[PDB]
C-alpha cells in the first residue's frame, strides 16, 4: 500500500519517496494553446495499429490496463517529434467524479472528462524495463474524452468492466482493435515530460492529440464503478485518479499544426 489518489496518499504526498515528482521535465501540465509555437520541423505522425494484437484487461488498483502483445513490432508510434519505433505495450485511462475533472494534461486551463493513454516503448532499448530509464525511452499518445455521444470502438472496453471491478482481477480481451478510439484528426502538442504516476520518470514523449473524441455520460459512468481496493474489501470507487498539472519550467510545448 503506496502511492495513491487519496488526501493521505496523493499526488502532493509522492515527493516523499520519489524526490523526481518535483524535477525539471515532469507531466502532466498545462497546455497553453496561445503560447504552443507551430514546428515546421516536425515529422508527420505515424500510427500503424493495423495489427495490433490485444491480450487481456487488468485492474491494476488505480486504473486498468489493456495490454498487448509487444514481443514484435505489430503496433507502433513514428514519425512526428520521434526518431525511430515505439512499440504499443498498452493503454489506460485516467477519469474523474464528474464530467469537470479528470484529464491530466490541460488546454488552457481546462480539464476533460478524462484521458486516454496509450504507451509505446522505444524498441531501440530492448524491453519496457530499460526504456524508462532513458531520456526518449517512451513515447505517449494522449486523447481527451469529453462526454456527448457515444464512442463505438470504446463500449467492448465499458463491456468488460463489470468483470475486473476490484484490484488484481483481469479478464481476457482479445481483437480489439485500438484504432476504434482515435479522433478524426493528428493534430498535435509535444513537449519532453514524464509518466504520471510513479516512479514519475522522466523518459517520455507526450503527444498530444489536440481534438478529444466523445464518450456518453452512460459510458463514463461505468468506469466510475470500478474499484481501488481488491475484492471484499470496503468500497473505494476508483475515480479521480489523475496528477495535476506540473510546472513547465525549462520546456516549450510544440505543435504540429499552423
Ligand atoms: C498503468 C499506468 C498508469 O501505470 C504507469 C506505470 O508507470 S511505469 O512505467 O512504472 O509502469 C507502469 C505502466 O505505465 C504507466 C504509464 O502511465 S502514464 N500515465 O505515464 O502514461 O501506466
Ligand atoms: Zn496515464
Amino acid at each position: 500500500h503506496h502511492w495513491g489518489y487519496g488526501k493521505h496518499n496523493g499526488p502532493e504526498h509522492w515527493h516523499k519517496d520519489f524526490p523526481i515528482a518535483k524535477g525539471e521535465r515532469q507531466s502532466p501540465v498545462d497546455i497553453d494553446t496561445h503560447t504552443a509555437k507551430y514546428d515546421p520541423s516536425l515529422k508527420p505522425l505515424s500510427v500503424s495499429y493495423d495489427q495490433a494484437t490485444s491480450l487481456r484487461i487488468l485492474n491494476n488498483g488505480h486504473a486498468f490496463n489493456v495490454e498487448f502483445d509487444d514481443s514484435q513490432d505489430k503496433a507502433v508510434l513514428k514519425g512526428g517529434p520521434l526518431d525511430g519505433t515505439y512499440r504499443l505495450i498498452q493503454f489506460h485511462f485516467h477519469w474523474g467524479s464528474l464530467d469537470g475533472q479528470g484529464s491530466e494534461h490541460t488546454v488552457d486551463k481546462k480539464k476533460y472528462a478524462a484521458e486516454l493513454h496509450l504507451v509505446h516503448w522505444n524498441t531501440k532499448y530492448g524491453d519496457f524495463g530499460k526504456a524508462v530509464q532513458q531520456p526518449d525511452g517512451l513515447a505517449v499518445l494522449g486523447i481527451f474524452l469529453k462526454v456527448g455521444s457515444a464512442k463505438p470502438g470504446l463500449q467492448k472496453v465499458v463491456d468488460v468492466l463489470d468483470s475486473i471491478k476490484t484490484k488484481g482481477k483481469s479478464a481476457d480481451f482479445t481483437n480489439f482493435d485500438p484504432r476504434g478510439l482515435l479522433p478524426e484528426s493528428l493534430d498535435y502538442w509535444t513537449y519532453p515530460g514524464s509518466l504520471t504516476t510513479p516512479p514519475l520518470l522522466e523518459c517520455v514523449t507526450w503527444i498530444v492529440l489536440k481534438e478529444p473524441i466523445s464518450v456518453s455520460s452512460e459510458q463514463v459512468l461505468k468506469f466510475r464503478k470500478l474499484n481501488f481496493n481488491g475484492e471484499g474489501e470496503p468500497e473505494e470507487l476508483m475515480v479521480d485518479n489523475w496528477r495535476p498539472a506540473q510546472p513547465l519550467k525549462n520546456r516549450q510545448i510544440k505543435a504540429s499544426f499552423k
